[PDB]
């Protein structure tokens, strides 16, 4: 019995957790309650299988078993009219079809929170509910969540009303924890889309190119082989969490903690603080611990990798292992190199020694490699000055608007409502890292860029309107960002007349939150831009302006 064990190994309380995590990520419109019960029917069932490992069908997997639940209430086609079609399928393809049907923009009022009484009288009264409602409005909205970092979230969240609903001044003391874990759970939820999307869409060896340059950057001491070992532990947990194996990828991920913590010397001298604490702090605290200090001395990699005269022959005996080590060398002396621009890096490589190994002159044709290098470290570095330059004068709402423009006139196909939450979401990249010095700018910029492109992408699939994103989007993983960086304007693009309907002027305007009227601006300078592609930097201000200043006159008159 598969549950049974895993059962054993989560207990009681996070077992019933993930499963409604589970639930609610595959049948998304479906209401708490209906929800609750199947998670209930499935816990008890659990139980008997905990005694008699041999019942009614606890020899079956846990895909077979959450397959069957779940078509107890998909069934009802003019509810969830496609998700039947799945139900009518065997396993297991009865449990890709669910996979193929999650939906990254789930159509959804958006969560309006009373007052703070309301709150903490229904989080007193019934606390296990007011929790469970909680797991289940996240992962109905997020359905690619990292499950178990979810549960370390609903933690948070307890301690957030256990203390503020005690206290003085509830409402100023509630709200900000409350806004403090909506913005970390949006940007945890894009992150774990971006590896999602890459173990989805690109394969297990780009993830793995991925978490190497990673964790080799985060563990310049540790040892390939070592690297190599977390790597291959670190694939599979997300293998299973992105492929909806909630229990095993929780249990899993908490024998990598285990393992990382025991290993702690080996590792690196920063893990301390994370060991020492529970489970889900444990687990949290070793995912975004800082880099370790770089063994003060390394030897140049030229000397391995481009003097050295067995290039060809190692790369021609097992190429995956010889380039994993040229990524871990690279990568654990280049703390201040995106990972994306590393990979780009290691690609370089290998592309040289593919036609340089080949001619009969190998050693002359990759000698000068790492000139090839330069051009590719510049450009972000370029970017990154040139946008936080734009950014410091302007301001975040200044400079989204200019991003806003400038995506626009790229790919003004876009629906609005994507090319506005993009264009916010890259704006913030330039408060979360123009703060930094140029030597930590680099991965905070370009890292951040290619989890918020990557929204872009999975929005934009769903109902395809432009080749040029479809085109930057499925070409190359780690060359997304220079790709969308290096388009101009679609010049075949054909311009939109006007529509009224198309930007309603419901005087709730004057009403809305502060935040909501720039996000009401912005997209009505989107509808503008995609109305005069055209238009000028000089022209758009005129008319974005007199609008504010429209809005304002109207509002008070
Ligand atoms: O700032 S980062 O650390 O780069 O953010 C991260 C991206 N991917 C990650 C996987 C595990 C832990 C942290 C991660
Ligand atoms: O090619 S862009 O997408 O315009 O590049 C960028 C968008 N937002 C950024 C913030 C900081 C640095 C570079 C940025």
């Amino acid at each position: 019995s598969e549950v049974a064990h895993r059962f054993k190994d989560l207990g009681e309380e996070n077992f019933k957790a993930l499963v409604l995590i589970a639930f609610a990520q595959y049948l998304q419109q479906c209401p708490f309650e209906d929800h609750v019960k199947l998670v209930n029917e499935v816990t008890e069932f659990a139980k008997t299988c905990v005694a008699d490992e041999s019942a009614e069908n606890c020899d079956k997997s846990l895909h077979t078993l959450f397959g069957d639940k779940l078509c107890t209430v998909a069934t009802l086609r003019e509810t969830y009219g496609e998700m039947a079609d799945c139900c009518a399928k065997q396993e297991p393809e009865r449990n890709e079809c669910f996979l193929q049907h999650k939906d990254d923009n789930p159509n959804l009022p958006r969560l309006v929170r009373p007052e703070v009484d309301v709150m903490c009288t229904a989080f007193h009264d019934n606390e296990e509910t007011f929790l469970k409602k909680y797991l289940y409005e996240i992962a109905r909205r997020h359905p690619y969540f990292y499950a178990p970092e979810l549960l370390f979230f609903a933690k948070r969240y307890k301690a957030a009303f256990t203390e503020c609903c005690q206290a003085a001044d509830k409402a100023a003391c509630l709200l900000p924890k409350l806004d403090e874990l909506r913005d970390e759970g949006k940007a945890s939820s894009a992150k774990q889309r971006l590896k999602c999307a890459s173990l989805q869409k690109f394969g297990e060896r780009a993830f793995k190119a991925w978490a190497v340059a990673r964790l080799s950057q985060r563990f310049p001491k540790a040892e390939f082989a070592e690297v190599s070992k977390l790597v291959t532990d670190l694939t599979k947990v997300h293998t299973e969490c992105c492929h909806g194996d909630l229990l095993e990828c929780a249990d899993d991920r908490a024998d990598l903690a285990k393992y990382i913590c025991e290993n702690q010397d080996s590792i690196s001298s920063k893990l301390k603080e994370c060991c020492e604490k529970p489970l889900l702090e444990k687990s949290h605290c070793i995912a975004e611990v800082e880099n370790d200090e770089m063994p003060a001395d390394l030897p140049s990699l030229a000397a391995d990798f481009v003097e050295s005269k067995d290039v060809c022959k190692n790369y021609a005996e097992a190429k995956d292992v010889f380039l994993g080590m040229f990524l871990y060398e690279y990568a654990r002396r280049h703390p201040d190199y995106s990972v994306v621009l590393l990979l780009r890096l290691a690609k370089t490589y290998e592309t040289t020694l593919e036609k340089c190994c080949a001619a009969a002159d190998p050693h002359e044709c990759y000698a000068k490699v790492f000139d090839e290098f330069k051009p590719l470290v510049e450009e972000p570095q370029n970017l990154i000055k040139q946008n936080c330059e734009l950014f410091e004068q302007l301001g975040e709402y200044k400079f989204q608007n200019a991003l806003l423009v400038r995506y626009t006139k790229k790919v003004p196909q876009v629906s609005t409502p994507t090319l506005v939450e993009v264009s916010r979401n890259l704006g913030k990249v330039g408060s979360k890292c123009c703060k930094h010095p140029e030597a930590k700018r680099m991965p905070c910029a370009e890292d951040y860029l290619s989890v918020v492109l990557n929204q872009l992408c999975v929005l934009h699939e769903k109902t395809p309107v432009s080749d040029r994103v479809t085109k930057c989007c499925t070409e190359s993983l780690v060359n997304r960002r220079p790709c969308f960086s290096a388009l101009e304007v679609d010049e075949t693009y054909v311009p939109k007349e006007f529509n009224a309907e198309t930007f309603t002027f419901h005087a709730d305007i004057c009403t809305l939150s502060e935040k909501e009227r720039q996000i009401k601006k912005q997209t009505a300078l989107v509808e503008l831009v995609k109305h005069k592609p055209k238009a000028t930097k000089e022209q758009l201000k005129a008319v974005m302006d007199d609008f504010a200043a429209f809005v304002e006159k109207c509002c008070k008159a």
